[PDB]
């Protein structure tokens, strides 16, 4: 059975990497073999279980019908090494053409599960639409997490992979700035200037760089970016006087901060985590069908995967907003590559209590 | 029996008012009455149930151990009342006298608890240590409560009681700094300035004003401003150049927020949180028989308790600091005063797992 397959490596629990260990790796095909064969087949098998427990209108979708079949595509071609000779030369060379081929193929399941929760919304729920907001997080942190290893295997088998040892982090967050500023320019025909201030305290003047993976923080300023913008020109849209959007990046001991500060008007309390809920983000998908300039929120999970991103290696976003007046955003990651270890999510009865369980202890207001 | 008065009573919620409530009692002294000879046996019954959980050496210590004599002093002498006749004068007076008594005795009850939990870490756990946390913050936001309805009903028939119609909030904060301020003129033999901004996006320009109890405004503030000064000459003393605190005040259309923002160098995020733990805020009572100036952290557990404050009328108070640089801290109050309704613990069969229970869903770090 393929259920059968999905059971026995679903018992095993995912086993996180510390940054300084994905950093080793870089420095032997084998060993990387011999751990992703097993590696690889439990992350697909933990997440497996839980598409599983969908409601059934979600899971049913075209989209996410097409996702789980993916999924299974995957798992049955990296099963198909089990066995095979460790010593082989042959299997491992088929075993890094498999992960290059399962790399290389589905760059779109982002996008393609929110298609699914598009179609699920738009043919039908609050009691289980916890349970998709506990789903999406655990899915797309897997995600992140699967491709990953498929990213690191491929790179240095087929800068240490996506690793640079040497973020240069102002240099990560300018280029953010400019492909967002770009996208506002487009649909607001005028955007924010930046103004960004650095403290290095930990080393007082010199560059700011963390071992990290560039894309990832990439997207994560990218997005808060175009956030950031969004609120500002549609607030002083009246004015036509622009503030700015500032950045501020500190080096300490442990946490490289950044801050983004819009006066785009805020957001109350009550509110805020909205941005980080799929069921209200789940925005109409552009149509391709137009010239017109793409909206700079909407479709795609931008911020709720933002988040997801940060908190993979033991990072931290958050957003406070200050009602009628403006917004920080404050991404939080570890400075030391020991302090930053993959956040895995593990399917067991804890996993799936979740799905079929549910503040008693206080009143309700 | 006594354990018998307390299972009865404990049995019923609590009944939270809105802030609108507390304000139109205010315009019947037997309405009252009617209202308090139930809610405060209800409110102290349940509080009393959970006392009763805690850690047998917390529990036995003198502290606690008069704290809850206290409480059950209190309610023996409301529970006098429960058949008393509702249309006697004399039984009315006797109530309001019984309500002023009890509330003009036992202002130590804070101190005195945070004694007990000195007591109970001198002379001795991590898993109890959690139960510690989620008593401690009931026990002080039940107290708010108990005391809320023991200072209306005491001033009303003994400004709308202690709620003011109109609090003038940004005086309130120049209350706090200037209180503060003196505090670390006298510990640190100089402070930072005080750089305070307004925005009134409700009404531009315009004076912000809220329903509020100015005293619990006061101590949030307050204590804020402590928290902010003591990082601020920590972290500035060889320079002797110390940056000023900053204090933003906006109203919007559902929130009055006040961000007070330092530059005393931050803490890390896995470290923030203890700013909150009742465990490791427990430092040691400043001792009578000296001159030397109070410092301006230590006992009495100030943050937590102001976060309480800001809490119990649906409100909050985060920190977000960045290490190396500085610390804002926010206080989000309801702006409109059928918004501001009490939170208050309940004891059931919640409460009672919470103390007798324990993430297996993630991988740990
Ligand atoms: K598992
Ligand atoms: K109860």
């Amino acid at each position: 059975g393929v259920p059968g397959q999905v059971d026995f490596y679903a018992r095993f629990s995912p086993s996180p990497l510390s940054m300084k260990q994905f950093l080793d790796f870089g420095s032997c095909e084998k060993t990387s073999f011999m751990f992703l064969r097993q590696e690889l087949p439990v992350r697909l098998a933990n997440i497996m279980k839980e598409i599983s427990l969908l409601p059934d209108n979600l899971l049913r979708t075209p989209s996410v019908q097409l996702v789980q079949s993916w999924y299974i595509q995957s798992l049955q071609e990296l099963l198909d090494f089990k066995d095979k000779s460790a010593e082989d030369a042959k299997a491992i060379y088929d075993f890094t053409d498999t992960v290059i081929r399962i790399r290389n193929r589905h760059n779109d399941v982002i996008p393609t599960m929110a298609q699914g929760v598009i179609e699920y919304k738009e043919s039908f729920d609050p009691v289980t639409s916890q349970n998709v907001q506990y789903f999406l997080d655990r899915f797309y942190m897997s995600r992140i997490s699967i491709r990953m290893l498929l990213n690191q295997h491929s790179l240095l088998f087929g800068h240490i992979g996506s690793i640079n040892p040497n973020c240069n982090v102002l240099e990560v967050i300018k280029d953010g700035y400019e492909n967002a500023r770009r996208l506002c320019d487009l649909y607001y025909i005028n955007s924010p200037e930046l103004e960004l201030e650095e403290l290095n305290a930990k080393s007082p003047g010199q560059p700011i760089q963390v071992v990290y993976v560039p894309s990832h923080l990439y997207h994560m300023v990218f997005e808060l970016f175009k956030n950031a913008m969004r609120a500002t020109m549609e607030h002083h849209a009246n004015r036509g006087v622009y503030p700015p959007i500032q950045v501020h990046v500190t080096l300490g001991n442990e946490d490289l901060t950044v801050k983004m500060s819009d006066r785009g008007g805020g957001v109350p309390l009550r509110k805020i985590d909205r941005l980080f809920n799929y069921m209200y983000s789940t925005a109409p998908r552009p149509r391709v069908e137009t010239s017109r300039a793409v909206p700079l929120a909407g479709f795609g999970y931008g911020l709720p995967i933002s988040r997801l991103y940060a908190q993979y290696f033991q990072g931290d976003l958050k957003l406070y907003s200050l009602e009628g007046y403006g917004t920080d955003a404050v991404i939080y990651i570890k400075a030391l590559s020991t302090d930053s270890i993959e956040r895995l999510p593990v399917y067991n009865k804890a996993a799936w209590k979740h799905y079929n369980t549910n503040a008693d202890d206080w009143c309700v207001p």
